[PDB]
């Protein structure tokens, strides 16, 4: 044809010869089954005997086991090998979902539908499925008429927007390394392609990527180019489909990374880009006269990334600034602040014997940082070692070396955070051009899933709270669609909103004197500590809220913990150490004041404009800003039609084609996929329009099938015969106004009788 000529088609759908070979395997619906297996998650076997509540099974490895029947899962026939939408399987169970995804992944078919979910398993290699010619194949095509692909989901959202006159959202989730960033970039490019009719808006949208990834992405153990911030990117269009504008919102930037690197990790890419040989004189202008290995804040672990050329990356970043209309002075002032950060991390201090007051231990690095900030080194060091506190008089407050080091790290994190916020805001101004009406938008949300670590803190609480909200959002969306379908089919049975399954945990976190409220209140109580917070939380909730628990003893390498919560993804042990400090984000106000007075670095003055000093003043916690931000995100998502992309990391080795079955099953458990298949299975997983049912099953009831001119009455007549024959129960189906609805396993049984009689 023409589809089959494109190189991407072999990575989208098997040939007829590969399919017939897939379907050419021995199979007995009553013999071949799946059993639990520690290594492989599930293992194929054959029932050789059955005895009451038990079954004897020879597994694929040859051994013989005896199991309770409740552990045995039905295996799908080979005609369902590599099925494109798993809600079509005859048997909707965990073992079959795992098998189908693994079979597709082995053939580098990385996209699979699962009803409302689009699952994508990271290929860890280049696939030719994202080219212009591949994208054009999906434009205007019915999603059900094309193989699974990110572009089919994207094009359906775009057509929905135009035909339904409603905003859309694309929610992309998954663990670190699963593929979120890559999918997000390709979605944005697809929308910029379909919405495009001497520097175009589309060009500038794309150029945000090098800038935002230089300052917001870093090498981690899990991912060489890990985005350390969540993001919501809205692509605005007029009512004719024309690209109009784009805006970006960022969430939870990882601030600790600019002062600390764990083994195997790097700081944000930008420091190594600036230092690279792309612009050799830049190091000299920035007074970066030591090897990069000697700058403590960026050199605690790795300095290079296998496969990444920081020279070429910096060229792309430096050019992107220009394309995005940053001025030469803005760009240089930005680079100077990055230099200042590296110099600050190398400043040393000491105390003389029996002195509590820190003094500089040499001043060369402080002078270089001050030069980058455009301020005097003496006032900078005085602000740092002897800050002033208003109490109606300015008093000087002494600092020891521990306090100075704390203050330097806090300043460096808060200054970097504000540079990043400024880069986003500047991008947003560039991308907001005159010309095209902003009638609708599609919002792309890319943020990490649940995080359950050995040690869970304030940052994990917020990301897990976010994901409770997002999973409830999915559950509610699924519930509304089911309810609306039954309603218009005249089959309404009354069921409770699936989103209520997450509401108790959400309330524990978000209600008055729930977790966040108690933190906000305690953070301002004189003499309060992390321990008084924790006792208050236990006092308010333990034994009164079922999702609040005392934590298990530190098994394995779990740290100490003050309380535990039962999240959607499991039980999380939280440690409240430093939560009061994290919630207030205190800075050295005297240092900020000196920076806001700088005459040598206008960008430095700009990025502190959101901060009010003591002198300017003469309360908003972090969680209050986060709560407002999340509430605004959710209010907006609930005024859109959402689409769901679930990225899966296949293994821990960045190995293409290899599946770690335990790791994959765990993600499918925690990301809603397996629970969605269960909920599907327990309802009416299958629906067939009356005419197609009549043609499908006439042979089982040929007189009934032709008994009436009205196709609905013919379908009813067939079903009445099956119920009369005993080969169907009235409970197993429902006749709708336009479709027949089938409980789990009922359609397959009807296929069995149809094939037998055939
Ligand atoms: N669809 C894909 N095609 C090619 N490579 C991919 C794809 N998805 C992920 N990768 C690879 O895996 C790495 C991690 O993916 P990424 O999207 O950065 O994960 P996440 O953003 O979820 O942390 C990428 O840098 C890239 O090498």
């Amino acid at each position: 044809m023409e589809h089959e000529k494109d190189p991407g088609w072999q990575y989208l759908r098997r040939t007829r010869e590969q399919v017939l070979e897939d379907q050419s395997k021995p199979y007995d619906s009553k013999k071949n089954v799946w059993i639990p297996d520690p290594e492989e998650g599930y293992l194929a076997g054959e029932i050789t005997a059955t005895k009451g509540d038990q079954v004897t099974i020879v597994t694929a490895r040859g051994n013989e086991v005896t199991l309770k029947k409740e552990l045995v899962q039905e295996m799908n026939p080979p005609k369902f090998e590599k099925t494109e939408d798993m809600s079509n399987l005859s048997f909707l169970n965990d073992a079959s979902v795992l098998h189908n995804l693994r079979s597709r992944y082995a053939a580098m078919l990385i996209y699979t539908y699962s009803g409302l979910f689009c699952v994508v398993i990271n290929p860890y290699k280049r696939l030719p499925i994202y080219t212009d010619s591949c994208a054009r194949m999906f434009m205007g095509k019915r999603k059900t008429e094309m193989p699974p692909h990110l572009f089919a989901v994207s094009d359906e959202a775009y057509r929905n927007m135009l035909q339904d006159h409603e905003n859309q959202s694309m929610l992309i989730t998954g663990e670190s390394g699963a593929g979120k960033t890559e999918n997000t970039k390709k979605v944005i490019c697809y929308f910029a392609a379909v919405g495009a009719s001497k520097v175009t808006l589309e060009d500038q949208i794309v150029q945000t990527n090098p800038v935002l990834e230089a300052f917001g992405n870093a090498k981690t153990v899990r991912n060489n180019n890990s985005s350390r911030f969540g993001k919501f990117i809205r692509i605005h269009f007029n009512k004719h489909g024309r690209l109009a504008s784009c805006d970006i919102e960022h969430y939870l930037l990882e601030k600790s990374r600019v002062i600390r690197q764990a083994p195997g990790e790097r700081c944000y890419h930008i420091f190594y880009q600036i230092y690279s040989d792309f612009r050799p004189e830049l190091k000299k202008e920035l007074l970066l006269d030591l090897p990069i290995k000697d700058y403590w804040f960026v050199a605690q672990a790795e300095l290079i990334i296998d496969g990444i050329d920081d020279v070429e990356e910096f060229q792309l970043t430096d050019e992107a600034f220009d394309i995005l209309n940053f001025s030469a002075v803005e760009k240089q002032d930005c680079y100077r602040l990055m230099s200042a950060h590296m110099h600050m991390g190398n400043m040393k201090f000491k105390q003389r014997p029996r002195e509590e007051q820190a003094e500089p231990d040499g001043t060369d690095e402080a002078e270089k940082a001050s030069n980058m900030y455009g301020i005097g080194c003496e006032e900078f060091l005085k602000a740092l070692t002897k800050p002033r506190v208003k109490v109606t008089e300015w008093v000087s407050k002494g600092q020891n070396c521990e306090q100075v080091n704390w203050a330097v790290g806090a300043m460096a994190k808060g200054l970097y955070s504000r540079v990043f916020n400024w880069l986003v805001k500047k991008c947003n101004l560039t991308l907001d051009q005159k010309g095209i009406d902003r009638d609708y938008f599609i919002g792309v949300l890319d943020i990490a899933g649940f995080e359950i670590f050995d040690f869970n803190s304030f940052e994990q609480l917020w990301i897990n709270f976010v994901n409770e909200k997002l999973q409830q959002f999915f559950n509610h969306h699924m519930f509304v669609l089911e309810q609306e379908e039954y309603a218009r089919e005249g089959i309404q049975w009354v069921f409770i909103d699936f989103g209520l399954d997450l509401q108790a945990c959400i309330e524990l976190i978000e209600k008055p004197l729930g977790i966040i409220s108690m933190l906000d209140e305690e953070c301002i109580v004189p003499k309060a500590t992390d321990l008084t917070l924790a006792s208050k939380l236990v006092d308010q909730h333990l034994g009164k809220h079922p999702n609040f628990e005392k934590p298990k003893p530190p098994k394995g390498k779990q740290g100490e913990a003050h309380f535990a919560m039962r999240h959607y993804a499991g039980t999380v042990r939280y440690n409240c150490l430093n939560w009061l400090e994290k919630n207030k984000d205190p800075l050295n106000d005297t240092v900020v004041s000196a920076m806001k007075q700088s005459k040598g670095n206008d960008l430095l003055v700009e990025i502190w404009q959101d901060y009010t000093t003591q002198e300017e003043a003469a309360f908003m916690t972090v969680s209050m800003l986060y709560r407002e931000s999340l509430n605004n995100l959710m209010t907006m998502l609930n005024k859109t039609h959402p689409h769901f992309i679930r990225c899966i990391i296949p293994n821990e080795k960045k190995q293409s084609g290899m599946i770690d079955a335990a790791l994959v099953l765990n993600q499918l458990t925690c990301n809603g996929v397996l629970e969605g298949i269960r909920i599907c299975r327990k309802g009416f997983p299958n629906r067939t329009l009356h005419p197609d049912f009549v043609q499908r099953y006439a042979i089982l009831a040929a007189k009934e099938a032709k008994s009436d001119d009205d196709k609905k009455k013919c379908a009813e007549a067939i079903m009445s015969k099956l119920v009369n024959d005993g080969s169907l129960s009235e409970e197993m189906f429902r006749i709708g106004l336009t479709k027949v609805f089938f409980k789990a396993g009922v359609l397959a049984h009807l296929e069995d009788i149809r094939d037998e009689k055939l």
